[PDB]
């Protein structure tokens, strides 16, 4: 995360740490007690379930709780190193108990409407900077939702993004999610102060480039896919 702060435990409680061989490599949402939702790069290497784990709690060093994974879905229209349909879903082995510091997030219905200008936020254990290394403790940052058409501009990503993602961030840069916050979660809240996820953090151009603003996977054009798979 650039242009980001440290948070408390207990403020993103569905906040996931994807690691292989002990080593964070994504972000992941809790959207079940036995379900995590992610971004589908982050198993194009390394797909072998039994050696990633996924940790919870606001650091990566004295983790709260770790689980191993069960299974791996990648939906079946994603093709490196294309970007289009960038979501996965994971099924830990066993269930995490719901806690104040620990538990799912909601997911939007196909028909939620996230307007542009909305406040949003991201986050992860991801680089400070490009090329820089994960942090063990988890960071946030706020973001603004960029229309599509802004998102598509030839200054932009010039007709890059598909309707399978959403454009977050700010156009001046200062913030952004970055490399080890992919599959991470972006958050908005509606009028009862309760979290719906809008976005899967899925690639840009650098971090945090001025008018190249964060490339998130949209949830509610993927919603009824993951209903097909999990039954959520």
């Amino acid at each position: 995360i650039v242009g980001g702060t440290e948070v408390e435990e207990g403020e993103w409680p569905w906040q996931a740490s994807l690691q292989w061989d002990g080593s964070h490599r994504c972000g992941a949402t809790l959207i079940n007690a036995t379900w995590l939702v992610s971004a589908a790069h982050c198993f194009t290497t390394y797909k072998n379930p039994a050696r990633w784990t996924a940790s919870f709690g606001v650091t990566i060093k004295p983790s709260k709780m770790k689980r191993g994974l069960r299974r791996i879905i990648v939906h079946e229209k994603y093709k490196h190193p294309s970007h289009d349909y960038d979501i996965s879903l994971a099924e830990l082995s066993s269930p995490v108990p719901y806690t104040n510091a620990v538990h799912r997030v909601c997911l939007p219905d196909a028909s939620y409407e996230f307007q542009p200008g909305d406040v949003m936020f991201v986050t992860g254990f991801g680089a400070l900077k490009n090329d820089g290394y994960s942090q063990n403790h988890l960071r946030q940052a706020q973001v603004t939702l960029i229309d599509a058409t802004t998102c598509n501009e030839p200054q932009a990503y010039n007709d890059a993004i598909t309707p399978r993602m959403l454009c977050a961030g700010s156009l001046e840069g200062k913030t952004d999610a970055c490399q080890g916050d992919s599959g991470g979660p972006l958050v908005s809240s509606d009028a009862r102060d309760i979290w719906y996820l809008a976005g899967i953090v899925s690639w840009g151009d650098e971090c945090a480039k001025p008018n190249k603003p964060g490339v998130y996977t949209r949830v509610t054009a993927l919603r009824d896919w993951i209903t097909s798979k999990t039954g959520i």
